[PDB]
């Protein structure tokens, strides 16, 4: 037994058999021998590497495993990590290192204080004093990553360490389990139960750890039974509810003096699994309206902590909303009305409204498909327009960080092949994730790419605006064909300017098992 | 007077007129009255970024400016960053961070513990505690980056800051000059010339920072006054030395057992400008020859610390190198003599190999075209067949981090328009970067990118092979079109599938000011 055998048994007891990486020379010694029954997905560029995972992760449930080089692959990672950290994605990245003994003297691919590298974007990270130790710091690395509240590690690893024989002792580890007792306690439910009873107009607020916890049929539940309102918390990641439920309202905006005129005549309200709050643009007003009470119910110590305002409880999520809808009573105050269906948009005969490109994915998806978006400024749009009933059927970058969504597709598509995924990526945001394309191809992964194409970098025009900017450079993204760039991958690509055209397109790629990239020209004012 | 206008004052002043970004809304307060006299360079993605910064440093000879957005932005151009501090690039990053009342809450777009997160990777990291500190931070910034050793540093700089009034004092900042004295005593320099003096068989070893303190033609009247050959350090990133002048033996192997095999003849071997050594291969021996000692001259303080053997003396190389040339006696031992040519290559007759890729480059190319290679298996054979005579004509990743090829060679373009850069890019590595081809078509930078393409990651094959490893996955790249890439980000491309066609196509290329993509199919 070497520390190789005893951490691909690791690997493979804890489920870990798919390997999202781009490979190096300190990674050969890894990969040496690579398991029959393992999967290696490779990306051309770190950060799609990492996008990837994270999507895989995220709609599996289950962590995800990383493979990087040394400094500069690792590096080139980082930003796809911040979004990892929002979304409480379990990701154990290592990254190989060079022989302990070239290590201090700086040689050629030299990670130097390799755990320091990723920080403060992991939540452990750590290069094993010995090679005797790397088993167990990998069995430490998983269960840290995919314990409350779940997040990236980071594991560095020098390259002479695998062939090492394994240590007596060993066999212990891959077989350990270790579970989250997360329940509340008879007096905290109690408490929950009081308060919302006794309220006159409760309100319900739902974070992307509600979809992650798979509680979305226990919150419907939950709204239900209070005859209250359900809206999706700021800067909104996942889809925690269905959206054409009538007590559906909405994702609140992310600016304090917003959301306490959205929730003005609500007395308490009740968010779960998300931050209070995810705010964005700056607004200063009320955190609360007058008279008006938080709860906040979350599985983040951190989230609990940092809050401006409100009562927290920190656990299991789908553990505490069932032992919170079985104890509370039944309500009959009238149930809340559905908001109203969007209007089709004026046509005003210029380039295709985004408008227009999602009513027809409305009518043309299939009603479990899976969206990943990353075009930011059409996001209020896509959820008026776009029905999403099932769970898991939404990912937007948590940390804003674009490069996102390109390569996120292509992992949820690997997660739940039985599931059709549609990406809808700007042109500026497309460019940061741009090589998934051709893992796509590959691998035969056949996510729909909708690149709506409107030639700048849209949301940062309107925020300019805003600011009465109007010298600022950098705004504009001319000159870029998705076609021969989707060709140039390996994916079949085509041209849709008309609402025609992009319904026959959208129709043969759902009707295929290939991936399609499709270019639409949209409005932009 | 506001933070805002403080600031670029200081800028302009410090002659850091090009930015080089990609632009947030944490960074529009800062972007806002964007100067007239200023430049901004767009890149699509922050490695592409930071690569053409780091370019753009290396080739100008002066430190350079960048914004990046938030956390997101600065941890994409963190790859790049590997590259930069090994090649001592002083590259300034600024990121634009959340109003400071919005940052603790964790709101949208905060940058968490932002110093932390560019660590290791940069010399000096702040946020500022307060609106009033930022333009004396930016004047730290460039300052720490700028000084010996040179490097990049990183700034955090919360939005709600510009707008704000700035304070008294400011005015002191944009002048200020900070000057580095590095010339050794009179102790140090006769201690140098008395052991060269008295060496046998002296040898000289040359590293990146003899390119980029423009002494070059210094190391030459060196080696001409020891009458002593003269090779590149391990690991080159730059070219320090006419690769054609008849003391000139190449660049050493990677490799512990290599070096001391090279230089066995060698009683004294004089390093200056390199590491002690970036080793790469593991290939344990003798790290010199029995009886042999090594001199060190390095502007690294932590070069000189981290070395296994040596003596190390740390400063101002130009100004050591020239005291050591005019405190040297004549010698009359006689001069090297040069290298033998490369023998061709037969051709196979299918596809073509990079050797005669190499050859025609060499034939064709201005003499005082610079070089920009991020090819991985094809170095040695570069070095061989590729001539290059004169100061600041070559660059490849210092740290091997990939990435670097496409957007260093549109930075390099950029600082030096009165020469021609040729990009030579494998398969692999173009795909790191691939953004850079856009922005060279917007600026009209005329950039010739050859992408070489054997289908697979060539070097990790040679690895794989050294290591005993016959099962990796991931080690090929089939199925990339690289005209239609080019052609999509806006460059006009060729495929080149013979000799005669690559030298139509390299020809036309040259003749023209726009970019161009010359996609050249090879044999591993
Ligand atoms: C890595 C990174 N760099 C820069 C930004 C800043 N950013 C926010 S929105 C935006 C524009 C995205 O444009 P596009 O995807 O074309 O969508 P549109 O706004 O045009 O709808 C940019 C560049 C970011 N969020 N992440
Ligand atoms: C960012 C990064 N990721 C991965 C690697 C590991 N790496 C070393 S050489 C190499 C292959 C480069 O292939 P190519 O540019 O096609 O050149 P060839 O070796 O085929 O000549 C790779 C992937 C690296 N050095 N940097
Ligand atoms: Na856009
Ligand atoms: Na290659």
């Amino acid at each position: 037994k070497t520390v190789h055998s005893a951490s691909y048994d690791i690997l493979r007891q804890q489920g870990l058999t798919t390997v999202f990486g781009n490979p190096g020379s300190n990674e050969l010694p890894f990969l040496k021998g690579f398991p029959e029954d393992f999967r290696y997905i490779l990306g051309l560029h770190e950060g799609a590497v990492v996008g990837m995972a994270d999507g895989f992760a995220l709609a599996s449930g289950q962590p995800a495993f990383v493979n990087l080089h040394a400094a500069a692959g690792t590096g080139n990672g980082m930003g796809a990590l911040t979004n990892a950290w929002y979304s409480h994605s379990p990701l154990v990245i290592t990254a190989g290192q060079q022989v302990r003994s070239m290590i201090g003297v700086e040689a050629m691919l030299a990670n130097v204080d390799a755990p320091q590298l990723p920080k403060p974007l992991v939540k452990w990270s750590a290069e094993p004093a010995c090679a005797e130790d790397v088993p167990r710091a990998l069995s430490q690395a998983i269960h840290m990553a995919n314990q409350a509240p779940k997040g990236p590690v980071y594991l560095s690893i020098p390259y002479d360490d695998w062939a090492r024989p394994a240590p007596a002792g060993v066999e212990h580890l891959a077989r350990r389990q270790v579970a989250t007792a997360g329940l509340p306690s008879a007096a905290q439910l109690r408490s929950l139960v009081q308060r919302l009873a006794a309220a006159r107009n409760p309100v319900l607020v739902l974070g992307p750890d509600v979809d992650g916890s798979r509680s979305n049929h226990l919150a419907v539940q939950l709204a239900e039974k209070l005859r209250m309102p359900a809206w999706v918390a700021p800067s909104a990641s996942r889809c925690p509810f269905p959206t054409r439920h009538p007590s559906f309202r909405g994702v609140l905006p992310a600016a304090i003096a917003g959301i306490s005129r959205c929730l003005a005549d609500h007395d308490l309200i009740l968010v779960v699994g998300a931050p209070v709050f995810r705010y964005h643009q700056f607004a200063p007003g009320d955190y609360l309206p007058a008279g008006t009470e938080l709860l906040h119910i979350t599985c983040d110590p951190g989230e609990a902590a940092r809050a401006p305002m409100g009562d927290a409880l920190v656990g299991d999520i789908v553990e505490t909303l069932q032992a919170l809808v079985w104890a509370l009573p039944d309500c009959d105050r009238p149930q809340p009305q559905a908001l109203p269906p969007a209007a089709p948009v004026e046509e005003l005969g210029g380039l295709l409204r985004p408008e227009t490109v999602f009513d027809v994915i409305d009518e043309l998806a299939p009603k479990d498909a899976i969206y990943v978006k990353e075009s930011t400024s059409t996001v209020g749009a896509f959820w008026q327009r776009v029905e999403m009933r099932e769970p898991g059927s939404y990912y937007f970058p948590a940390a804003g960080g674009l490069g996102f969504g390109l390569p996120a597709a292509v992992g949820v598509q690997l997660a739940r092949p039985e599931r059709r995924v549609i990406g809808v990526i700007g042109d500026g945001s497309a460019n940061y994730g741009i090589t998934a394309l051709w893992t796509a191809a590959q691998y035969q992964i056949p996510v729909v790419f909708i690149i709506l194409k409107n030639g700048t970098y849209g949301a940062l025009r309107w925020f300019a605006g805003v600011l009465q900017v109007s010298d600022a450079p950098g705004l504009d993204v001319p000159g870029l064909d998705f076609c021969a760039i989707g060709r140039g991958y390996g994916v079949h690509s085509v041209q849709a300017n008309t609402r025609e055209a992009f319904a026959q397109a959208l129709s043969e790629a759902l009707a295929g098992d290939r991936p399609v990239l499709i270019e639409v020209p949209t409005l932009t004012i």
